[PDB]
């Protein structure tokens, strides 16, 4: 069964590699075609546009960053997804997007007799390549049941929360906690270095004692490797912080949340959109 | 025979695990009634540091605050330093200032005894399951002598010989705990205000990469309707204050400083012995 895939960024490429590794036939499309080259070498089929992709595939994955990509891929007249879908098609959107955007796409797909599956993921490039991503899934149960065995190829945990927009709500809150944990872990590692502590002992303690977190692991991996990419850009991190910022209530202060939004915005301004989320390390020391 | 001093939340749990292994344990505590349930489990009451040292060549200590360091170690004639025999070992499970641990290492060595600086992590839950993590500083011969004892209630033991080093690592680890905890509570509270159910947030915040040991703490508090996490605001701020005193003058650490001020505010509003998770109520 042929599956399509749009968005060959860091996460998209990694999920595609996992699908190819299970011997799924995969047709791939990206705005920047050079990011398909390695996938093509490994058996993927290039689709130059959404028309060609939808001809071949009745189930498609989307893994892009930003609201402009939502607009271009879904709503471009004649050329976009909504114009090319057939009745019974399913799109599994793995992007992190605003819940109201996801809700609107659920409704637009239903009008066409197709199904939007809202499927944000967590686990990074590393989890994609090992096939152990966590998915949060909103959408209708029959379409979910049909694509569920596909998610199994690259996911370990899948949380089905049917209400449209609910998966994105949970993902954005998950990533706010990532951002707080990451900034704290970088501060704690940095202080330890200034205090004379060796990275090996800090890694030993911060993975075994209860300061441990998934993103402490990220920060330690970054420090231990001398800056090997965590494969999350500040552009992607700040996109999610901005989604969270727009959901902050006017009646209660959340200082750690608001600090995380401002902190990574400043690091983005100082280091550039494509630089690593962990570049807070270098900003911290100035 | 093992002695144990300090039967607070963590001490009682470690003692329970020691006793479950059928080790002889003699216990002492300032507040006598905290021993009764340990004695029901086979512990032997020691009225005295003197009585404790007469029975045991290896003593555990598990107290909170610098006043307890002064009262138990430096009491003239009656304190630990006066009662120690050559060859004795005191295994201190408390979180204290690194310079305090350094002084005790030296004071013990000059009594011909050994101070083993052994802060732990895992909470009461981890102690009862015997899977605490330990960070250990001190001399290798004494460390080797007490390592099999640690194995009764620990799963991981990180040996960093340099005196003061285990406490430096503990304090930093607990700074990360405090930041993670505050963040977890903010995220859960916002989720509730946005109409997400706790069950969904628990499924996601444990499987996705916002997960952490203290997110699990915050979730268990909310799912249980406020059952104790067995860490008081007094203990949490004790460790934050030890971190504050180690901040440099020339560099800002905003999340670290926010954690210190936030939990101070919670402590002041909710009381020394209230749960560290009372940040939930300050946010309500
Ligand atoms: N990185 C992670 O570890 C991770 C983990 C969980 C979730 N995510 C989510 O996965 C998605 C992708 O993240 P990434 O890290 O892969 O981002 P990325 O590496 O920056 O790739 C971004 C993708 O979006 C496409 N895109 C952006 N603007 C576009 C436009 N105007 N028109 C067409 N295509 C456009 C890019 O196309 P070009 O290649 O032509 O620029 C690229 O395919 C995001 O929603 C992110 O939140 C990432
Ligand atoms: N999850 C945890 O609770 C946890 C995990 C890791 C590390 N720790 C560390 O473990 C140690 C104990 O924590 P806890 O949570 O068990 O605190 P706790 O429940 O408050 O017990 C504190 C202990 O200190 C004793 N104490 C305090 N001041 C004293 C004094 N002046 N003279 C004599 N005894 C004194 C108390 O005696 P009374 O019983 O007479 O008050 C009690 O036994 C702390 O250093 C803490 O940082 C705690
Ligand atoms: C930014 C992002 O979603 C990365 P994650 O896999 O959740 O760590
Ligand atoms: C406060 C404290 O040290 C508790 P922990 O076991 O590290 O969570």
């Amino acid at each position: 069964r042929v599956v399509g895939f749009i968005g060959l960024g860091r996460m998209g490429q990694a999920i595609c590699r996992r699908l190819l590794a299970s011997q799924m036939p995969v047709h791939v499309h990206n705005r920047s075609r050079e990011k398909a080259d390695d996938l093509i070498r490994q058996g993927a089929v290039w689709a130059p546009d959404i028309v060609a992709l939808t001809r071949a595939a009745r189930v498609l994955f989307v893994c892009t960053a930003g609201s402009e990509a939502v607009q271009d891929f879904y709503h471009a007249p004649d050329r976009g997804l909504l114009a090319c879908l057939e009745v019974g098609d399913i799109v599994v959107d793995l992007s992190t997007i605003a819940p109201e955007t996801a809700e609107g796409l659920h409704a637009a797909f239903a009008q066409q007799g197709a199904d939007y599956i809202e499927c944000p993921v967590s686990g990074g490039v590393e989890g994609a390549l090992a096939g152990i991503l966590s998915a949060i899934v909103s959408g209708r149960p029959e379409a979910y049941g049909l694509i569920r065995p596909l998610l199994e190829v690259f996911c370990a945990t899948v949380t089905y929360v049917p209400e449209p927009g609910k998966a994105q709500r949970l993902k954005i809150l998950n990533n706010l906690a990532e951002s707080i944990n990451l900034a704290g872990a970088i501060e704690v590692i940095s202080q330890g270095l200034s205090q004379g502590l060796d990275l090996k002992s800090m890694a030993d303690v911060f993975t075994s004692c209860r300061g441990r977190s998934a993103y402490m692991d990220v920060a330690l991996g970054y420090a231990l490797s001398g800056g090997a990419s965590s494969n999350v850009s500040l552009g992607v991190r700040c996109k999610d912080l901005e989604l969270a910022r727009r959901r902050l209530p006017q009646d209660q202060s959340y200082p750690f949340s608001t600090l995380a939004m401002t902190t990574f915005d400043t690091v983005r301004q100082a280091c550039g959109e494509e630089s690593d989320q962990c570049q807070y390390f270098s900003v911290l020391s100035h």
